[PDB]
């Protein structure tokens, strides 16, 4: 781009987007948006990094909440801390955070609309505007369906732990903001269901094929959820996204990019393809697709069973430094 390095050309064909929760390295890369979900925020506290950061939220919380029980202000010390690091993150970027909701609240469509609704209101009441933060939900049936209500009232959402087109279609068709359709888990199934020794092919590989036919099921039927890839397991799988949406990236891959310097070839874009339009799928048709796919159904439960854990492990984090 007046020979620029693949991150920078990336930049201008697709909204690059950092993965992390340690802001400090978020500076080196320039992204538009942040994505943080519950193990990032666990590895984020977890280090000594930001310590300070950490004991000051908790300090705050005790002082402002007095009348809690232990495990009442365990979960507020949480929600306080996901919001704090939400609020740095802001602080060096123009764009958006996104912020997960609990995992646990995963197949309950009223509790993820309760949890979200209190993540907007802490953000609120440190000043921030909700048309800064994008609450990110497991994109389980309910998830999607807390979602719909959610956008009704003007909560932009992130559909998270997508792998399959039917959650996909029915995110769409709840008028979510954006979905986050994952790759390298996908193809990490593909490598060991298969046995592979080396890295499929960019044409082979089940993780970009998925962000592909997601693309283009959006742009052929005109809706307008945007689609970020995420998950990378190398450079290659971002590159042949070129073009997507948007992209979100973990710093040892931004750093990768930043430090490549070949051309680089655009690969999704924009069709005259006239505009296509199903009837919307219903829980039943969904539920039928979801199970149809086995490494769907494996990697959502999963990915939900693995938050959760990182959920759990960050509480007693917080109970051993009360």
């Amino acid at each position: 781009a007046m020979q620029k390095s693949v991150l920078e050309q990336l930049k201008q064909v697709t909204m690059v987007v950092a993965d992390t929760g340690d802001f400090e390295l978020i500076k080196k890369y320039k992204p538009v948006d942040a994505t943080t979900n519950p193990s990032l925020i666990l590895k984020a506290v977890k280090e000594q990094k930001y310590s300070n950061l950490v004991a000051e939220t908790i300090s705050k919380v005790k002082a402002n909440n007095p009348d809690l029980n232990s495990d009442d202000l365990v979960k507020e010390i949480a929600i306080e801390i996901l919001v704090s690091f939400g609020i740095k993150i802001l602080d060096v970027i123009e764009g958006k955070v996104s912020s997960e909701v609990d995992a646990r609240v995963s197949f309950n469509s009223a509790t993820t609309i309760d949890y979200a609704k209190r993540i907007i209101a802490r953000y609120e009441s440190n000043g921030i505007p909700k048309d800064r933060v994008l609450i990110k939900i497991a994109a389980t049936w309910e998830g999607i369906k807390a979602a719909k209500l959610l956008q009704k009232e003007g909560i932009n959402c992130n559909l998270t732990l997508i792998f399959d087109k039917a959650q996909a279609k029915a995110c769409a068709e709840a008028g979510v903001y954006l979905v986050s359709p994952f790759v390298g888990r996908i193809t990490d199934w593909q490598m060991q269901q298969n046995n592979l020794k080396t890295f499929p092919a960019i044409a082979d590989d089940d993780g970009v094929n998925s962000v592909k036919a997601i693309y283009k099921l959006y742009k052929s039927h005109g809706f307008k959820t945007i689609v970020m890839g995420a998950s990378f397991r190398n450079v290659e799988q971002v590159i042949a996204l070129a073009g997507c949406d948007a992209l979100t990236i973990s710093p040892v891959l931004l750093e990768e990019l930043k430090n490549r310097d070949e051309h680089l070839e655009v690969k999704l874009t924009k069709n005259d393809d006239v505009v296509t339009q199903s009837p919307q799928i219903s829980e039943a048709d969904f539920r039928w697709l979801m199970n149809e796919n086995a490494m769907a159904t494996h990697k959502l439960a999963e990915g939900i069973r693995l938050f959760t854990k990182d959920t759990i492990e960050l509480e007693n984090i917080i109970k051993q430094n009360l």
